[PDB]
């Protein structure tokens, strides 16, 4: 852990309320003051009381992750507190929480370039994280965090891995097989969350049907009012050859354009999901 996260003095970090409650204990938000004096807004995931050794190992796991990661849109380590307990994760702070509870709020209240300013930050994270040769294999909405100024950052490195059903790939799903395209795969459904405003993928089928119908070639319908280039993305980060999808790079590119000419979003796009 040590490797790759400071050791915070706890003298140096308030609690201000808890915020959430996370896998392994509850999360707060707090202040953490810099060895230069600067201080800064940051959550705080804390280890449970009469946590396990393991429990303790898996906590801090996620530490290890994020502190190999220094990129504008992955959530940023501030360190770890192990001397004293409880057990700290502080992370920089992040405003407006997970981006799709975040957007549920706001149902159709952005505009079609605020939301592809998202889409393009968790883009770029991705595209480092795969730079790195770490497949994340838990890309979904609920795992991006937005901040007060609508930046978009990666988060929530639990299930990450050195090279969820409905947001992972087929061949995933059938044999394990976890690659950066299987991310690439992810990334559409959470490009289908944005432009759905937080809707939840494929609603409440049963697991079973989600697999089998995505495996027939069934898709996830166009959002309301959704720009046929948007709408086109997805299809491609879907398509069922894993080699056909784009690369991280091609997405960040494919967005830069539509950022840079919002009139190309013009064109607008017998059963719920499509064949
Ligand atoms: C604190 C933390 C550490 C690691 C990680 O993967 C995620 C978090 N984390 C979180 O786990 C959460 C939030 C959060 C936030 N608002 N800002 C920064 N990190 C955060 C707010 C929503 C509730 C959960």
């Amino acid at each position: 852990v040590h490797e790759f996260a400071k050791e915070l003095d706890a003298t140096n970090i308030s609690i201000d309320k808890v915020v959430g409650a996370g896998e392994f204990g509850e999360v707060c938000s707090g202040r953490l003051k810099l060895p230069s004096k600067k201080e800064i807004s940051v959550a705080i995931k804390t280890l449970k009381v009469g946590y396990t050794e393991k429990q303790r190992r898996d906590f801090l796991g996620e530490a290890s992750i994020m502190g190999q990661f220094d990129h504008p849109n992955i959530i940023r380590l501030e360190g770890v507190v192990t001397k004293s307990k409880p057990v700290m994760i502080v992370t920089e702070y992040m405003e407006n929480g997970s981006l799709d509870s975040f957007l549920r709020k706001h149902d159709a209240q952005f505009t079609v370039i605020q939301l592809v300013g998202m889409l393009r930050g968790i883009a770029s994270g991705m595209k480092y994280l795969s730079d790195m040769g770490y497949v994340h294999r838990d890309l979904a909405a609920r795992n991006i965090l937005i901040n007060s100024n609508l930046v978009c950052k990666v988060s929530d490195f639990g299930l990450s891995r050195v090279l969820p059903i409905r947001w992972t790939s087929p061949e995933a799903i059938a044999y394990r097989k976890f690659t950066s395209a299987s991310d690439v795969w992810s990334y559409g459904i959470v490009l289908w969350e944005v432009m759905s405003y937080g809707e939840r993928p494929y609603w409440e089928m049963s697991n079973q049907d989600v697999i089998k119908a995505v495996d027939e070639g069934y898709r996830l319908p166009p959002p309301m009012d959704c720009p046929a280039a948007l709408y086109q993305l997805m299809l491609d980060c879907w398509q069922k050859d894993r080699n056909n999808r784009p690369k991280f790079e091609q997405i960040v590119s494919i967005l830069d354009k539509l950022i840079r000419n919002p009139g190309s979003l013009k064109i607008i796009t017998p059963s719920n999901l499509l064949l």
